[PDB]
């Protein structure tokens, strides 16, 4: 027996830098998602990883999780696993930050959500947000990775660059 | 606009008695799960409801979430949505507090997990636990509700009562 528990993946002593923490996240995700293709399992655990990483980073986040492209309908996101407070159930493609990322297939970084026309506030206290789409082999949107922050200007390119890797990893480790 | 956000469902106050908070949760779940039968969406929000309900009751919880019965395997639970730290992906019926809940179809209230034979420690810090089976119309285990606590003796039969109510709403409102 290793002495490790599954939960030990979210121990990031605060002395580590941003690069180390996020690189650890990606490695934790591989190890956790290796055993199964089940997307509910992999994203649930992924949400925990994202949440604790950012808390460890001293980013005042209030949401960390996913929306997934609905089975029957190609243009609707349905709420998936997440860490944080009760969230919006369904989001059309093209609508708000999440639907915008879904439609453009491109990452969205928003410094002030109240200044973002069309913003879908699931938590009224959210001031900033990043959304990164999860792209299939055939280039289609499978879902989005979404993070909310209680401060303005919470996310930048480092978050985008890392979350784009996590998405590729998810596509490769999950059957949607 | 109502001036309410989705997140408001878990903006309780710590001065409400246990009965008020738990019944508020049942109503919140009902309102939130009304517009779709999607089980991931419905169980995601439910993990948030449960998490914040117990934090507000000042129970030192470390985990609140679900395992669901595998589509392929009728004797296997697979990790579902949760609030908490990273947890075990898969649990066989009859194994651990979760798996025992599953095969016996009987709620497990555990005052000391280290004294529970075959307990599955996903988080090594867990000291107590309650697990409530979700039962189908045909009397079959669809999944379990699971809550971990950092102190011994975290839970009682009032928690069972309310969680059994919740498991019924989950059955009534979700398609697995
Ligand atoms: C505007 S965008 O769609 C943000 C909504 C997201 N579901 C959230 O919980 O913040
Ligand atoms: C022993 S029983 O399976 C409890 C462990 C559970 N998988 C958890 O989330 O902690």
């Amino acid at each position: 027996s290793t002495g490790f528990h599954h939960a030990d993946h979210v121990n990031y002593s605060s002395n580590l830098n941003k690069e180390e923490i996020l690189e650890q996240l990606l490695l934790s995700y591989e190890g956790l998602s290796d055993g199964q293709v089940n997307w509910v399992c992999n994203l649930s655990n992924a949400s925990s990883l994202i949440w604790h990483a950012y808390k460890s980073l001293a980013v005042d986040i209030n949401w960390a999780g996913f929306y997934v492209t609905q089975a029957s309908e190609e243009n609707t996101l349905i709420l998936g696993p997440f860490q944080g407070k009760v969230a919006c159930q369904m989001i059309q493609f093209g609508k708000g930050v999440c639907g915008t990322a879904a439609s453009t297939k491109e990452t969205q970084i928003v410094p002030d959500v109240n200044k973002y026309p069309g913003h879908i506030a699931c938590d009224g206290e959210t001031k900033s947000e990043i959304v990164v789409p999860i792209i299939s082999n055939d280039g289609k949107t499978l879902g989005v990775i979404d993070i909310d922050c209680l401060d303005y200007e919470g996310f930048d390119h480092v978050d985008k660059e890392f979350l784009e890797k996590l998405a590729k990893l998810i596509n490769k480790s999950c059957v949607f």
